[PDB]
DNA sequence: AAAA
DNA sequence: TTTTTTTTTTTTTTTTTTTTTTTTT
């Protein structure tokens, strides 16, 4: 079928020159071919007799290989997608070992469509043309989509050699304007003009009949008149409103950054998409604009600010269990896909490191992927009716939300708690725009030094928290008494945070714990165990719940009398106790005649013949009322994980 | 590869060029040579052969010294993090120490660009070629960068003898429109295009062949058409459309003021890197933009108002170790940079005399660098209403804070 | 000198 | 819990066009 493929355009052969160029051990290469056979379907499907003929391309050892293995990889399922290489790609890869031959190729590409241009079309060029000649010569720099409100904006590829702003390497930036796009039209082209007017003036060197005597010189005429125009404005304007179009690429805005494994760093682009970590410094294709400006590089213990940090961690929690666990935690806040619904809480007194460390992971991070949360999101108290909220956004995206201490201990009623962490949608409005959905996949911390007045009971509930409680608190005069007691260092919070290295040395602790925990069993975090925690958890649940402690201070331990009339009673000797032994608050009397039967008075809640569920007796407790008759530590090193058990 | 130098890059030759006419004894000096070796490598790092060369012109600190010191610390400013020095404050050495013979070398120079625009285009100008012509020259003013809103925005910078506020001197100022571009477009470029015609008049008197009978003649009547449109409106406004693409800077709008060492002062900027602190009345490349109308002189106590204030001081609180303690605290707020986060609070009677201390230090700071808050922003409920506050906007930049006195 |  | 967000604007022409003197007749 070469007549097929000579027939169909000059585009057919010109990338046949251009894939030539790649060395035949290039073409042994498993993967190469397989990917570049992917790339070619990427691109339409009609390029199977381009793939049969790349099968005879350098076949050294095609039979040897497999005569049906190339043809394999594409004639088994033509559809379907696996958001693999496509082209744009394999231009740089020819480029990248085949210098000069791919750079006069592509010159005398553009000219021969150029020049067929100026001699159709009498040297009288238009916007159209010189659009085209631009995309052309470099369709792999600019990116043109439709935003929402419904605009043109221009995406330009950052390389290295040219002004920039910091860590905006190998990755999309946002135009407003594409003004090296304007620089260049006016620059390089003319180079190409020149090429022109010297291949007009070189044929009419040569002496002919009046074929030449005044056709030549008019056209000549035409394009000198016509060669200045490309320094103009308003030409210049024109040309790019009309390659605007020829630029348009379908479905970009809306994938950009959706893929959750990959980060943008100072030095690139990296990838957790497979085990190890992968960073790239080079030409790619994948969407991504976002990004941060901590450098990455491989976790390295040796390193001075590693070991400081790996110290200084070490130190502000002792229990090797507790400190994998929390680890494991943390790593997760690279991820942006979705999570399992954990809630981690952890409490403290004085100086105990907590947000200190949350400021760590925050800046580490980045702005762009963490964010600041108000305590007011889960007071809960406060319902939000038909009106904005700005504090429930900056959750989009962002993988990681902490809090801070607050003015005393507040209640955090389970409304405006279960849809933050849960694996699910959520929606809320603010200043103009509308009402929108968004997937919540953030990370949440809160630490206080006072404790959260929890009141629920519900396993739903109590399934999605985790509780901790520091042990280790800092004072200026430490005492070699008791283990939990260290010196303090303010450098240690006003410095030792502005300082790149640390953040490079933290992220790269981040990215190896989120490998060890990947190399472990299959991610989550239901698994490995620390006894400490969610025992701390349990026990934390034992208490933070007044309705139990009611029932053992006055009904338990007193059963033989008998002084009930009905649940309105109860209800108002709790109401009354729980507004002196706590606070004061309103409450639904179902509720509590719901959870009664819920209780650990089963054994004297009886229903009445005419309902209203009578206790069988109890004695209701009033003035003094007294005589009622009734691991292992690591050797050197822990971040090696130890053994399963750990 | 001095050859090579020479052969494909023209604002090499052109640095070629300006590298001549220079006090060699600064090259033999340990520091300024430095400055300068470090302020050609910040610009691009293919000059690796320029500035080798620079350091073989009188060779014998190539030749009695650390050549391979010199090339390692070469290296390290190409891959680290730095001042960024540029050619523009060598221009500026130039042209302190070098007068006159610099003028006539950048005139032939943008006279040469200009010639060679008009002999490859038939005499056909276009907004493009006179916006790099014009860029060519000044270079010393009219900074373009986006702004956060997407509209570009032009900064001038101020020099000595023109029309200004008070204490705009020696520093960048915001431009809503550039007057003085059109301004220089239409007055000064009048001398290049007379230069021009003068040159093409001169090519015409000598006898030649019949290329001078019509080529020539053809050429001068198609700039003679041309010239006139450097006057109107229209084409002057496509000029400035296209010159703000070449003046565009990448970083400069957030690179802006924030350097906490240094301070915009009413006689230009103030140096307090290092003790003691400099007055920087001349030019140079620091991104300063805000300022304050407070001029600055050396501390003499010898002055009558000195030691009136330091005798009003001293009256208004008389434990020496608190006067310093508070002394010192209180002039922490000329920096900017982070500091040791700790509130004073002090009390007194209705003739404390607290108030107008915490003034005077406010009128001294300026309205840029100072800020007065409210008392309400301590004791408060909490915006449960989610109505945002008007405060907060406040110490973004501020070196100082105070609050007022209350019933 | 009048039209492109 | 008004209050300010929402509402009110926001660019509105500019481009051009015309011609363009010289060139062709
Ligand atoms: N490893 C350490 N080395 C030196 N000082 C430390 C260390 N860990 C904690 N500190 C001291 O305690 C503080 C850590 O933050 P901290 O104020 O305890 O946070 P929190 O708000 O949880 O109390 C630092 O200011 C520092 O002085
Ligand atoms: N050093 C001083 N010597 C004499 N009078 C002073 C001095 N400082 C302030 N005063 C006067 O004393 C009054 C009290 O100043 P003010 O700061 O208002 O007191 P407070 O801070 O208690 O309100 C001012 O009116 C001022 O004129
Ligand atoms: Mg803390
Ligand atoms: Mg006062």
């Amino acid at each position: 079928s070469l007549s097929i493929l000579m027939l169909h355009d000059p585009e057919a052969r010109y990338l046949h020159k251009i894939l030539n160029l790649l060395p035949p051990e290039y073409y042994v290469e498993y993967p190469l071919w397989s990917n570049v056979v992917f790339a070619l379907a990427n691109t339409s499907a009609n390029y199977r007799p381009l793939a049969e003929w790349f099968s005879q391309k350098c076949p050294e050892k095609w039979n040897t290989g497999g005569k049906e293995k190339l043809e394999k990889l594409w004639n088994d399922a033509s559809h379907h997608t696996e958001k693999k290489i496509t082209k744009r790609s394999i231009m740089y890869w020819a480029h990248k070992h085949a210098p000069q031959q791919y750079k006069e190729i592509v010159e005398q590409g553009y000219f021969s469509i150029l020049a067929e241009y100026v001699y159709s079309y009498n040297g009288m060029l238009e916007h159209y043309m010189i659009a085209k000649v631009i995309y052309a010569m470099m369709g792999n720099k600019f990116v043109v989509d439709v935003d929402s409100n419904g605009k043109y904006v221009w995406f330009e590829f950052v390389l290295p050699g040219q002004p920039m702003n910091q860590g905006e390497i190998w990755k999309w930036r946002k135009e407003v304007n594409p003004d090296e796009l304007h620089i260049y039209i006016s620059e390089n082209f003319s180079r190409v003009m020149d090429r022109i007017t010297e291949h007009i003036k070189y044929h009419l060197s040569q002496p002919h009949e009046s074929n030449i005597l005044n056709y030549y010189k008019k056209l000549l005429k035409a394009f000198e008149r016509s060669k200045s125009k490309i320094f103009n404005d308003s030409f210049k304007k024109g040309v790019i409103r009309q390659a605007e179009f020829l630029f348009r690429q379908r479905s970009f805005i809306q994938t950009l950054d959706t893929n959750p494994h990959l980060l943008g760093v100072g030095n690139g682009v990296l990838s957790i998409e497979t085990i190890p970590a992968k960073l790239i410094n080079h030409f790619h294709e994948h969407p991504i604009h976002q990004y941060t400006h901590i450098c990455y590089v491989p976790f390295n213990p040796e390193n001075p600010w590693t070991k400081l940090l790996l110290n200084a961690l070490q130190d502000i929690i002792p229990e090797l269990d507790a400190r994998l666990w929390i680890m494991f935690y943390l790593s997760t806040a690279i991820f942006r896909g979705l999570k399992e619904a954990l809630m981690l809480l952890w409490l403290g007194g004085g100086c105990n490191g907590k947000t200190f460390l949350m400021r760590l992971v925050a800046m580490v991070l980045g702005d762009h992927y963490a964010s600041k949360l108000n305590i007011s999101l889960l007071t809960s108290c406060r319902e939000t009716a038909e009106k904005p909220n700005s504090a429930f956004m900056r959750l989009k995206g962002r993988g990681y939300g902490y809090f801070e201490e607050t003015n005393k201990s507040e209640v955090l009623n389970t409304s405006r708690l279960k849809e933050m962490v849960n694996p699910g949608d959520v929606t809320a409005r603010e200043l103009n725009q509308k009402q929108e959905s968004f997937q919540m996949t953030a990370t949440m911390v809160a630490a206080s030094n006072y404790n959260f007045i929890i009141d629920t009971t519900d396993h739903g509930t109590w399934r999605r928290l985790r509780h901790y409680r520091s042990k280790v608190k800092f004072c200026h005069n430490p005492d070699p008494s008791n283990p939990y007691e260290k010196k303090e260092d303010p450098r240690f919070i006003h410095e030792y945070i502005m300082d790149p290295d640390c953040q490079n040395a933290f992220f790269s602790i981040l990215v190896y714990f989120w490998e060890k925990l990947q190399k472990e069993y299959n991610g989550q975090i239901k698994k490995v165990f620390c006894p400490t925690i969610e025992s701390e958890t349990e026990a934390y649940r034992k208490s933070q719940d007044t309705l139990h402690r009611f029932i053992t201070e006055r009904v338990v331990e007193s059963p033989s009398a008998e002084t009930v009339y009905n649940l309105s009673e109860v209800v108002t000797a709790y109401a009354e106790w729980y507004n002196t032994n706590i606070n004061v608050k309103r409450h639904i009397a179902l509720e509590l005649s719901q959870e009664l039967e819920n209780s650990v008075l089963e054994k004297y809640l009886q229903w009445s013949p005419n309902k209203t569920r009578i206790l069988k007796g109890c004695r209701i407790l009033h003035k003094f009322e007294t005589l009622q008759p009734g691991i292992c530590e690591p050797k050197n090193k822990w971040w090696e994980w130890s053994p399963n058990p750990s």
